[PDB]
């Protein structure tokens, strides 16, 4: 089995944008029509996906009939969360979960704080599926009943404090918290900063998609699906949207500027151009050689600087630096944080210098990954000698598909800054010409 | 285009038995038969019906076009609530409230507060339906948020005040509020005197029938849809323990006398207290009744207004009069719970209040001897209202109903002195020999 | 002596604007000039003056004498923050804070938190002044530092959390919290539920008068000193631009409602219109006969629920109600609250029905006040029997003046309404002709 | 027009120290006395003069006045940096500027890191002024908010990389780093090797001067400005206390020779080992060096990189080139402290780094014994650049210096084999026996 969340996290990687599947047409074979291109339309950049009962219960029992037909016409990998807003004593409430989990098969389903928790574990008790309790709603009226105080607090900051604490017995409790109001998100937020938010109200409500993010996104810069139902239905070109809001919500989260190091590699010499031929025949446009930062000890700090916010996230004993353009940079690493260096011999009875012990836990440092054939010769020489590879941490990830390379390989894999994002920097900068980019950028059209 | 309240409280002149519809059944098409079974044999008893919608959804398709089958099988005038629980932005709620109302065809809908007035307004805006709020619901764990504290009420207190108030706009909102609480039925039941409850927890999750109805039921005696679901359909005959229901609801509504709850509050709140006073007849009394001090008693001043407001019930009468000063927060505390006008005669131990000549009023006094009742019972009837009768809590079986209908006034009492000693014997509120003084005083008239 | 808060809690119960002194002249003695100007012309609406000591230390030696005489040029009832941002080590924060307070008798000092909490006890352990200390900045350049994460929270939270426990020994501290950035403004209210905040940014940098507002305020709806230096100053008539600032910051804050009460009171019949003659010889053209409220019992509900909202902000044990108007009304009240109800007997051993011991708590209960000539005879008649009057309460304050007399008298009062204020809600509803209107506007300028 | 650092490079070549003038006077007059008097004694061995502000404020108007002589008394060449710890919004943060450096003409000024970027810029953008930062401030609450961890590093070291990173665009940003946390020192010398500290905290605090320097100072031997104000205002003679002082941190700095800590350290990191060893010379050896595992030790190699650091002071160079593998790492570690690019040669046990013809190079191994140095010494060479001279940590003591010079290239090593045998008997981390031993392996050569 795999549970809501594991499916989640994985797009959540990807993107947050969450499609709310409204029908509202003619019939409901209509209705069922106008959801199964927007589901075709949208699920590149889809989080998550979310019918809401009203408008297909809307249409009777062929109405019934339609809604389940659209939750399987949703590829296997988009979670499908039932906007049903149930809640109940727990006898009754058996009947809905039943219906939502093993008959419609959502992945999981809006509930009401009202009744209690004894009317929520009915929900709750399925480890597998997500419960998103209701905290403060996008509608104007919220605040009628949400905003009164209950001692220090308002609330829905009471419904908050409860879903993060007696009530997430098993990690199932989301919260949904409206877009409208960016001021309560960001106290369910100081109240609640571990919990997943469904958050609604962009397009057709209000907005605010910027002041929203700012408000409730957690350190790990996840945790809020945002949520765009008639706002795409009534758009031109679904795809198109969905692609612009992913990209704009994307843009917001995160890298982290990114235009300083731009410059670095510019200031450092480390781009150069021409037909250079790499170990695969095959000729880029582009060489980036980071054997250079060698001769600028304060740029190489700066460069030691942004792996380091991206190693931060990791549980590791030693660092794994590979000669030699990496060792230097390795070294730098090693300095801004304190941790052990190792590096492998370049050769082919250790062959691995530094001080390692059996089992402990290294980060393979490495320049940059155009591939990933280097990548596996030192994974292999290392788990040889009896170490744990954590991960591999890069400075440039070249955009040749390296990532799901080494992922199907075993070991993960994440990289400081992608090749397609300095180039825009670089343009702007002036230190790319025109043709210097459209170059690249049709290079990378290959992969 | 008949009102759900239209039809229930013309039902509710013989019944406040709801029979729930949730059917446990193997297919959608038992279901059915299962429901139609427990229409036709519990109908002529049944005031609403309440099918929850969980049950006929279990069965996804066959089951929706199961619910439209078995409201379609309800007899006409028997109104139908339907238990969905809805509540969401009004956009959305719209599409609730069409499906309920007019594909459905129910006539009231449960719905949740929590998304405040805007959410609910999509439901409300239906003048001829009807909308029952969520209040304190019948689970144990409505302690757990319905029970915390917003200034010095509870959170459904304050629930239901908005719901009575300014949500009422079309006067059709009523409130859940369980039967296994009926310390939550008097509180919200304090907070809303004339709205319609929805009480489920009868039965299967074994509430009080006579606790809940003495603290839940309106000042007319008929404020209460009192729903039994499961209690009815385990039951080997429906017709029966409907009839049984029904039957043991109404005994204790129409039940005329006072309670044993009102005698021991008395003595409690000292209204009445024993010494050794010496009246104005010269002769002397172990007992004195007090009702000045009612006033620092709100929850037994409330017991007293429902009280008076069962005599009440009986009468025709446009406004309600009180006379100061012992005798008019008493008669406030009333047109409180009844929701009618009051009046009030000034320089008492003009007249303030709206009225109109030819009113019919009823007047409320605390107490009454023998002498002073009968001069400002007519400073009213000087500026042309229509004494109807003299109502007052306490008789002190001294012939004022004998002397006071030669005068040609009506007069009632809510209890006497001798109906009081058995009924505080009943609770141990007296000591025997307290009983017997009492006793023996009265024997003097 | 007198605390910072004593004065300002004065001031906060009718504004909570502070003028920013911010000079910027062509001399010292032109700069001394246009702040006497812009103190007279604000004064009235003012909560709290701030001289910035940047623009006064411009000036040098003059500079200073300068700023001194500017400090006293301020009326004896609003408190003066110095705006000079200090912290030093200990010894030599000695030496600021002499200045400050004993020098200069500035009320308040901001200062940076940087330098721990030893570098601010100087300034701190005077119990009569008060310390605002720098939590998020309005610069745009705040989130630089201050949003760097200290696990689980940004750093000015971890300020935050200090400066309400380990460093308010004695109710001193105070939160820079700037209004540019609503987000960061209700998270330190998360964090400092009960504190005083120092609100910059309005006018000049950026805006979001309201959004800050429902961020930052408390739940008593104040604690929060919105400042506005530049735009003021920049200002054509700043009495004007003053009182419009009040205002607008008055009306967002608070009531609460008042709307349906408003409503009420007509469909009561209470407000009527005439010639009227009360108690006073002088002649009133409208008159308020709470009277009829006896025959409305589902209005008389409404209004004994707006008058719990008052009495939700005091401690006592019974409640007082003046017959005959009030005692029904009373009744209701002691109905939604379940407290004890008392009343006078009107008339000349105690002449006072209920049940009351000795000494304890009561408030007095009435329809409305005009004057206060009724509230005194009450008061002596209770206070004979040996009851502590906490307060009187009233629906309506028929705008005569009466607070006043009654606090120079020694008990306080509070009313729902103020006359005033249904005015133009009766209007709107069209309940009151134009001609009526300005027939009450009038009566109310005599007083 | 001529920049703070300019003139103070210039007074660093004899002194770091900085004279604090916070007057403890009566009146505002008899400060500017006390200040002038100090200012005389003083300035021939004084680096800089540093006000603060408050104890001039202190006397208001004339006050103010009493600042602006006080700075005017000093001599021209000596910088004054202003201790006013300032920082608002960039329109306030301008008057704050202009006053500091306009009217006032202070050199530099002290500043608050809390409010970013943007309020610094006002002061930053002066290119002839300079501004130091609060990092870690001298006083123990320092401890209290600075000491926050930030993921894996404290909040002041937070600071140290933006002060040294985006912040110094001019090339003028200083920090205010303590005397009385050397941890401290270290840590934020790790974090920006190039930075000038303002230290406060010695005399007054009771600050450890040997532990302060050897922690704080640049690779250059003079990165740090020692200040002392009550040290020397209370002192009977200024002039003769300056001279101690300014004495006491030159001979700290320009002392020659290998510190106790770096001997130590080899030991515990096991660099230099103790055992049965046999060489290729065939003798047996008990002691074995092996700076490659270097590597897992990052302040030890930070201490490895300082004493490289001391020797390559004295020469003239472009570039260092470091040898793969064991003295790459070492050679980087250098070129970060030094702040000087690197180079180095590939298949060891083309040239990577930029290069031009006839750049002055000095190569980096770890160890020098008798043989493999001469070899790949050439592989440069050969490239067009100039070995200046080859420098190493330990010498073997086994003819290195002699045979290298017969081959007409320069030598120098950081220690010496015998010389580590004092030095960590000084710590003990050598028992007598092993003492013995290897002065008696030394013997034989
Ligand atoms: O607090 C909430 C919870 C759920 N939804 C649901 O999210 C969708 C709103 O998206 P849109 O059509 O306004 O863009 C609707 O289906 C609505 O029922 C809200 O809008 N607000
Ligand atoms: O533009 C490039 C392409 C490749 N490499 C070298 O290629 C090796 C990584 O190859 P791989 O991980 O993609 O197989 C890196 O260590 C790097 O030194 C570069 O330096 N620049
Ligand atoms: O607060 C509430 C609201 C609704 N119901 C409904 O009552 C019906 C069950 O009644 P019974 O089984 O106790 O007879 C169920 O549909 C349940 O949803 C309650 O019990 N308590
Ligand atoms: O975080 C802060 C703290 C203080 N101030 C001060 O408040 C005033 C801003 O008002 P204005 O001129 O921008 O309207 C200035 O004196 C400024 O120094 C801020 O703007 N932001
Ligand atoms: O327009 C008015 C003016 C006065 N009063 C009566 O005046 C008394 C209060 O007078 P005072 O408190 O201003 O002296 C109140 O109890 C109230 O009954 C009214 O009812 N309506
Ligand atoms: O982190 C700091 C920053 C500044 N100072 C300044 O040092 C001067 C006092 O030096 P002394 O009395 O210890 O010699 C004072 O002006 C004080 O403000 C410190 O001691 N520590
Ligand atoms: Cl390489
Ligand atoms: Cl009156």
């Amino acid at each position: 089995t795999m549970s809501f969340f594991d499916l989640l996290n994985e797009r959540a990687k990807r993107s947050l944008l969450c499609v709310g599947l409204d029908p509202r047409a003619k019939t409901a074979a209509a209705a069922v029509e106008e959801c199964k291109r927007l589901i075709e339309q949208t699920h590149e950049y889809a989080a998550a996906y979310k019918p809401n009962a009203a408008f297909f219960e809307f249409f009777g029992a062929e109405g019934w009939a339609a809604l389940s037909e659209v939750i399987r016409a949703v590829p296997a990998g988009i979670p499908v969360v039932l906007d049903a807003k149930r809640g109940d004593i727990a006898d009754t409430a058996d009947a809905y979960a039943t219906s939502a989990f093993k008959h419609l098969n959502a992945h999981a389903i809006t509930a009401s704080p009202y009744m209690g928790s004894d009317s929520l574990q009915p929900f709750m008790r399925y480890p597998d599926k997500a419960v998103f309790v209701l905290c403060k709603t996008s509608n104007k009226g919220s605040n009628d009943l949400q905003c009164l105080r209950v001692g220090d607090r308002y609330l829905y900051e009471a419904v908050a404090e409860r879903a993060e604490g007696p009530w997430n017995v098993n990690g199932n409790v989301g919260l949904v918290v409206g877009a409208t109001d960016p001021v309560a998100l960001a106290r369910v937020r100081a109240r609640a900063p571990t919990l997943w938010f469904l958050v609604p109200g962009i397009g057709a409500q209000g907005g605010s998609l910027k002041a929203s993010l700012d408000a409730g996104l957690r350190a790990d810069g996840s945790g809020m699906l945002i949520n765009v139902s008639r706002g795409l239905a009534r758009a031109a070109d679904p795809r198109a949207a969905a692609k612009e809001l992913c990209e704009e919500i994307n843009a917001i989260r995160f890298k982290g500027a990114s235009v300083e190091l731009a410059k670095a590699l510019v200031d450092s010499h480390c781009v150069r151009f021409g037909n250079f031929t790499l170990k695969s025949g095959k000729s880029s446009p582009i060489y980036i050689d980071l054997r250079r930062l060698v001769t600028y000890p304060a740029i190489m700090r700066l460069v030691a600087r942004e792996y380091a916010k991206v190693l931060r996230h990791y549980k590791f004993d030693r660092i794994a630096g590979l000669p030699y353009a990496a060792l230097p940079i390795a070294s730098a690493i090693s300095n801004e944080m304190n941790v052990p260096l190792i590096y492998p011999r370049r050769e082919a009875k250790a062959a691995i210098e530094g001080e390692y012990k059996k089992g402990d836990r290294v980060v393979i440092i490495d320049d940059l990954v155009s591939t990933g054939e280097t990548k596996v010769e030192a994974i292999e020489k290392l788990r040889s000698a009896g170490l744990e590879v954590v991960s591999i941490v890069v400075l440039v990830d070249r955009d040749m598909g390296a990532k799901a390379f080494l992922n199907k390989l075993g070991y993960d894999f994440e990289a400081v800054v992608g090749l397609h994002q300095l180039l825009p920097l670089w343009r702007k900068s002036n230190a790319i010409t025109s043709q210097q980019e459209a170059d690249v950028r049709a290079f990378l059209g290959q992969w």
